[PDB]
């Protein structure tokens, strides 16, 4: 047996990320970018170990500039990308900001 439950509330307002999971070893910024064909894309977020920068974190996001596009992106849950099926769901909003110094 396996419970079952899901629903987010995509960010009425943007910009618009989308947060991809169960993503492949081959999985290349090229990939994401045809994988979302289509749409509008305004950046790839492809997060990297904190040791290993070669390998992929495990997760994948990227910026959207029209509401139709995280809509569609939601159909690419099943998708086969590959040789897996990745997931999409709505990411929220995370941003941050820092400051520096500067003498001379």
């Amino acid at each position: 047996g396996s419970s079952g439950s899901s629903g987010s509330r995509l960010p009425k307002s943007p910009p618009y990320t989308a947060f991809l999971g169960n993503l492949p070893y081959d999985v290349t910024e090229e990939s994401i970018k045809e994988f979302f064909r289509g749409l509008n894309i305004s950046a790839v977020r492809l997060p990297r170990e904190p040791s290993n920068p070669e390998r992929l974190k495990g997760f994948g996001y990227a910026e959207f500039e029209d509401l139709d596009s995280l809509l569609s992106a939601l159909s690419l849950n099943e998708e086969s990308l590959g040789n897996k099926r990745i997931r999409v769901d709505v990411a929220d909003q995370a941003q941050d900001k820092d400051s520096g110094p500067s003498s001379g």
